[PDB]
Formats: structure tokens, C-alpha cells, sequence
């Protein structure tokens, strides 16, 4: 019933934002431009043929295929971090502490979820909804997906209307699937093989391991 939709600005063209510096054991396969603010370019520890897209840097440090663009960076960076402020500042939850931080079996009507704990995610998640619905997870901790696990949109429900704002580190595990925009505060890691469609906007790290992230 609710607008939960957060907006992104400039960070949209980017699958992979970080503060502090992006790595891969590769090969991952990156659909999307990648990009740091305000950490050097010399952070961005992926090849060029990992990136299907533009690799960003806000100096001349980087990588030979590396375009600087200050301007365009710290404006994705600082709509990122509004979008997190805003998806973290939108009030009355729908659901609180459902499954006390652990997601088990379920399946979830669009609304706003909100836990003061961390969130595990140890069997596929599905998302019920139609095509303009909007999710918004407010996770005051960590976020887990289990080996293997995958997050699945029924409905009509669309990765583009899916945000979580992620107080503490994410783990996606090795082969999951996630979907969605990850507003995450702290570390992200992508390990071996796991997948996301949508992007990966952190306020730190972001770590993957022969990992696929499919932005819009």
C-alpha cells in the first residue's frame, strides 16, 4: 500500500559503489560502471575485463582503463549515502523483528521490515508483489545469506523497488543469489560464485570472489 521507493540519483549507473576500495579474486563479471569516493583509485583491485562498463576513479590512480571523474563520483557517492538515510529514516515499520533476525521459509508482502538485531537469510526468500511495490529492510546489524540461497521475485516484483540498508557487514555465501539495491554502512562480501541482480552501494569495502553482480 506504501511509497517506500528510495532514490538513488547518480548512484543508478553504478552496479559496484564504494568509500574505501573494491577487490575481486577473479574473475567476477561486473555489468555496470564501478567507482570509489573519495579513496584513491588505486583501491579499485579489478581487472579491466571484469567490468563490463566503465571503471571510475576520482584521480589519476587506477587501473589503464580507469576514466577519472571526480565529479560524477562524488555525486554518486553522496546520493548513496542519502539513499541510505533515507531508506534507514522511513518510520512505522510493518514488520519488526520478524523471524527474530533469521528468514526462514518465507515469503514477504511489500511493506517496510525493520530489525534491531542482525538478519539471517539461511533458505530462499521470495518476494511477493506487483511491479510497482516497494520493499525497504532497515537492518540495525549484519546481513547473512547462507550458501546457496536465493532471493526470488513473484508478483511482477522487481529489483528496482527492493532496498536494504545495512547497518554492519554483509556476507552473501558462496552461490547465493541476491536482489535488489544494498545500501550497506559497512564491509560487503560477494564470495565464491554468488550472484546479485541489482547494485552494491558501500559506505566502506566491497569484496568479491568470483562473483556476478547484474545491475539494472
Amino acid at each position: 500500500q506504501r511509497d517506500l521507493s528510495v532514490e538513488l540519483g547518480v548512484a543508478s549507473n553504478f552496479a559496484i559503489l564504494a568509500k574505501a576500495g573494491i577487490s575481486s579474486v577473479p574473475d567476477s563479471a561486473i555489468l555496470g560502471d564501478v567507482g570509489a569516493s573519495p579513496i584513491t583509485g588505486a583501491a579499485i583491485l579489478l581487472k579491466c575485463d571484469e567490468v563490463t562498463g566503465t571503471i571510475f576513479s576520482v584521480d589519476a590512480a587506477g587501473p589503464a582503463c580507469k576514466i577519472t571523474d571526480a565529479s560524477r563520483l562524488a555525486a554518486a557517492v553522496a546520493n548513496a549515502e542519502t539513499a541510505y538515510n533515507q531508506a534507514a529514516g522511513f518510520v512505522d515499520p510493518d514488520f519488526l523483528e520478524l523471524g527474530a533476525g533469521e528468514l526462514r521459509d518465507q515469503t514477504l508482502v511489500p511493506g517496510l521490515y525493520k530489525w534491531t538485531s542482525s538478519v539471517s537469510v539461511p533458505t530462499d526468500l521470495t518476494f511477493e508483489g506487483n511491479g510497482d511495490a516497494t520493499w525497504v529492510f532497515q537492518i540495525a546489524g549484519g546481513l547473512s545469506l547462507a550458501d546457496g540461497v536465493a532471493f526470488t521475485l513473484a508478483g511482477g516484483a522487481n529489483s528496482t523497488n527492493i532496498a536494504f540498508q545495512v547497518g554492519d557487514d554483509v556476507t552473501v555465501g558462496k552461490g547465493a543469489h541476491f536482489e535488489g539495491v544494498l545500501l550497506a554502512k559497512r564491509f560487503v562480501t560477494l564470495q565464491t560464485g554468488s550472484s546479485l541482480n541489482g547494485r552494491v552501494l558501500s559506505q566502506t569495502e566491497v569484496a568479491l570472489q568470483k562473483a556476478t553482480v547484474n545491475s539494472p
